[PDB]
């Protein structure tokens, strides 16, 4: 038999873990590998070090049928070692299970490794409170058995279905928040069911790699030496999280840049309501779609160091380079952060959030509040902050 390893993820955090897995096994130059990581282009000069390495696109959270052509190149008995995004696991595995169904004499599933997308999974699990979780699990197990057999996907509970793979295959889950599973009383039947099949995401894997593997990993994830050096200064560090625009009663994008500068001043200036201290070196993490707003902010906040948007907070955590403090405009990204690193999260106006009270009801904010990761006082509504000038700095 031949093992083929498939790395599938439309998002970021599962791919970062899967690229770490690849790096840990990167002395094996010929192990068949299929990469379907929509957000990560593996550089040519890595690809050409490997044989039997293949690439598939994802569409609508499934590998395209081009996957079948690759698997057809392995005519013997093949075992699939599959890495997946938990939230998207059902769609991602569908063409794999379709291929298995068609080649049942030679294709088997060796094991699954599944990784959180992010706050998604937790926001979705919260919607299942008050259900009979034991009964939801058992029904999903039966519907998965039908899926693996007849090929008909229908889950009464798509959220719980993400967690019943052990009923069919060997599986390991890698969770952003094991505390959630262990402290959400309503999920105790699921926590017990998952048994030894889950662990916390391994944020220190990078530190155990050889120096050459560390460099390899940084190349895989697009974390170049310029940005890395900028984050190794022996000083306290604060990252401001930028946004795009919000409901400010104007379409003028410059207004939203100026207002984000005002929010930044409340962290950087002693006069600010959110003052972090004069001893922090300031960084800016623009929203990936901020575009020219990010240029406006960088230009008018002179002493700030830009962190490009492709460098996620998780890859900073994966490499041990998270700053000491993070604050600014809110996003579900904050769910991934250690509690000690979160300063203040500022909510802007939209359809669902028009006040601090609304912000406290935000779905990921609610999970974080239950887990004790933030206090309500760390949640700020944007227009509660007065206009504040910058400094000569």
């Amino acid at each position: 038999m031949k093992t083929i390893t498939l790395y599938l993820d439309p998002a970021s955090l599962p791919a970062l873990n899967q690229l770490m897995d690849f790096t840990q096994n990167n002395e094996d130059k010929t192990h068949p590998r299929i990469f379907g990581l929509s957000r990560f282009k593996i550089p040519d000069n890595i690809i050409t070090q490997y044989q039997n390495i293949h690439f598939v696109e994802l569409k609508d959270n499934r590998p395209t049928e081009a996957l079948f052509t690759i698997l057809d190149q392995y005519p013997g008995n093949i075992e699939l070692n599959i890495h997946l995004n938990i939230a998207h696991s059902v769609q991602l595995i569908r063409p794999i299970l379709a291929y298995r169904f068609k080649h049942l004499d030679r294709v088997s599933i060796q094991q699954l490794n599944l990784y959180d997308n992010g706050s998604m999974e937790y926001v979705d699990l919260e919607k299942e409170e008050n259900k009979d979780i034991s009964a939801e699990i058992k029904q999903a197990e039966k519907q998965l058995s039908h899926y693996l057999l007849t090929g008909k996907i229908k889950f009464d509970n798509p959220t719980i279905a993400r967690y019943v793979w052990q009923s069919a295959f060997p599986v390991k889950y890698h969770f952003l928040s094991t505390d959630y599973f262990e402290k959400a009383e309503f999920l105790q039947p699921l926590k017990e069911y998952l048994a030894e099949n889950y662990q916390k995401m391994d944020w220190t894997a990078y530190q155990q790699l050889t120096p050459e593997q560390q460099a390899f990993y940084l190349t895989l994830v697009g974390f170049n030496d310029e940005v890395k050096q900028s984050l190794e200064v022996q000083q306290a560090k604060f990252i401001f999280t930028g946004t795009t625009t919000w409901e400010g009663n104007t379409d003028v994008r410059e207004y939203y840049a100026q207002q984000q500068l005002n929010l930044l001043n409340h962290f950087t200036q002693a006069e600010g309501d959110l003052f972090i201290g004069d001893h922090y070196k300031i960084y800016f993490k623009g929203h990936p779609r901020g575009g020219e707003i990010n240029d406006y902010i960088l230009n008018n906040a002179k002493n700030i160091t830009n962190i490009p948007a492709n460098i996620s907070f998780e890859v900073l955590m994966m490499t041990g380079l998270l700053p000491d403090k993070v604050g600014g405009v809110a996003s579900s990204l904050y769910f991934s952060l250690p509690k000690e690193k979160i300063s203040h999260i500022i909510f802007t106006s939209n359809k669902q959030v028009k006040s601090k009270e609304d912000a406290l009801n935000n779905p990921y904010v609610k999970v974080m509040r239950r887990l004790g990761i933030i206090d309500e006082s760390q949640v700020i509504f944007w227009d509660s902050l007065k206009q504040l000038g910058g400094g000569l700095e």
